[PDB]
């Protein structure tokens, strides 16, 4: 029970879900915030909703309404839902350069001012679009100085605390990173928040990696797993969906390329059209990914693996018919005395417009603490716990040591 | 390739972009096609050289396409990727280094192919100046060609030395170049960029 455990008291008639959206005009001088709320329990006419935007202590906009939206089909509409659209003049944009936040409040109240309950979130204005082969944020083409980060503590195993999060966030920035890739599963809830406030682009990933199958395809192609799989993507989406830090979704990791991936990708695209979907399994360029995201592809040298080659990043873009942007999901294995060549990457990134970065692999050393014959500590690894089978050192590819101490 | 070259104008387009020059160019295009169109060796029709890019090229290229869909058209003027070519066909683009000149830069060839939007093959209409002691780096080219599909090779500049024979105080001959004929203005050795001497004896 490695993450928190909690208790929540909710009213009988309550806020079931809500999602924010923000469309903008050509120049961005104007936007609309869209909040859609659903409710649970018993629905009475005297019931209202109030969504209101705040910048600091200042009310930016407010909107009130009763439940029951638009006609959606022949059967009608949703009576337990309401969507509000609030117009905002010259909104302060959110980016990892200036994580401009607003706070948004939702009130479930009754027509006579009585408040049933309230829920909220930090809203951040921004746009993520692939356009013309380029990934744009807020109308500009991103350059992704990113890193793959694991939820790791040499002392607490995979339990996370704000301190550790926050420490990392800081190192990350100090060191010139924009983004984080949640390898390879949803992360502890705070994180998002922090990213929202500190400013980092976040790639959120479904908890799905079937690496050890033969082929890696095995399950991912099997309809029988389609349900199990589905729950791992959908729920992430229902959860993380309103965080501004999240800019792209990932189908999971190293689980080859199965029909299951394709439906879920389409799923996501229907559901939340505001963010690209990415998935690398199956060769980095499948139909299940909006972006070519190989891992370990060289700058200039090709790795012509039968079935699943690793083209030189530079060549990969001009392949016949290709037009998608390239952002490496992993690159630059940073295991112990390493990182030779980092430069090569940066120069290409800098020279090729459609090569908008990547994620170094990785952040920390997956080293664990152990004590000797005197209560003396020391860093433990693969098989140090009589663990079998084991891959020893393969757990130490971080840019910093488990205690957060920099690798040169 | 059509006999149309107005290199020396400022801008290069001055005529190619002048409706009044339409008819003239027109005929250099139309007649070439109508005479040569039956040879199987011709596989690519070109609009001339360095004449910049003008509304007249677009029209003319449209004509070709209309009348002889059997072949692609290509033209390098105005930046090598104009709407008047079916191929990116620059001259002297470097393999790995870019030359971003205003209005008409010269991207690293490998780089050019992925420029957002871009999907056409790339074949150098002129590359590797066989001028004197040259051809260095040659391989660099051969290697890209081979690694990138969309890099279809290219044409060396050029075959023969445009040198001319002259005779001395004793009727013994010698190879003369620009301005050796008291020609002014001229551009000297600039006329000798071949792979083989003007007598068909090869250069190294």
């Amino acid at each position: 029970i490695f993450r928190d455990v909690s208790l929540l008291h909710k009213p009988t008639t309550q806020i079931s879900d809500f999602h924010v959206a923000t469309r903008f005009n050509d120049d961005f001088s104007r936007a609309v915030l869209e909040a859609e709320v659903q409710m649970c329990g018993e629905l009475r006419d005297y019931l209202r909703v109030t969504v209101s935007l705040w910048q600091g202590e200042t009310q930016v906009a407010s909107g009130t309404a009763p439940f029951g939206g638009e006609i959606i089909d022949e059967r009608g509409g949703y009576a337990d839902r309401v969507t509000l659209r609030l117009n905002v003049e010259n909104p302060k944009l959110w980016s990892a350069e200036i994580p401009n936040l607003y706070r948004a409040v939702v009130e479930l109240h009754t027509a006579d001012g009585t408040l049933i309950e309230a829920e909220a979130c930090d809203v951040g204005f921004r746009e993520v679009r692939i356009e013309n082969g380029l990934l744009l944020l807020n109308g500009k083409p991103l350059l992704i100085r990113g890193v793959n980060r694991h939820e790791h503590h040499p002392l607490h195993g995979q339990v996370m605390d704000e301190q550790t999060m926050v420490q990392d966030i800081l190192l990350m920035k100090q060191n010139n990173f924009n983004a984080v890739r949640c390898s390879h599963y949803p992360n502890h809830p705070l994180w998002y928040t922090l990213c929202d406030r500190y400013g980092l682009y976040v790639v959120d990933e479904a908890n799905i990696e079937t690496h050890g199958m033969v082929p890696m395809n095995r399950l991912t192609d099997d309809p029988r797993w389609l349900p199990a799989m589905s729950e791992r993507v959908t729920r992430m989406v229902q959860r993380d969906r309103n965080h501004p830090s999240v800019i792209i979704w990932s189908l999971g990791n190293e689980s080859g390329h199965g029909a299951n991936h394709d439906a879920l990708y389409r799923w996501i695209k229907s559901v939340d059209p505001s963010r690209p979907v990415q998935y690398e399994g199956g060769g980095a360029d499948t139909t299940a990914t909006d972006i070519i995201c190989p891992m370990y592809a060289r700058v200039d040298e090709d790795q012509p693996f039968p079935a699943v080659p690793k083209w030189s990043i530079k060549k990969w873009l001009s392949l016949p018919g290709e037009t998608r942007p390239l952002i490496l999901c992993e690159y630059a294995h940073a295991m112990g005395n390493s990182l030779g060549g980092f430069a090569k990457y940066w120069q290409a990134f800098r020279q090729y417009p459609r090569l908008q970065g990547g994620f170094v692999w990785d952040w920390v050393d997956q080293s664990l603490i152990k004590y000797d014959e005197n209560g003396n500590p020391w860093s433990a690894y693969g098989g140090d716990f009589g663990d079998t089978p084991n891959d020893r050192q393969f757990c130490m590819n971080g840019l910093v040591f488990a205690d957060r101490t920099p690798h040169p």
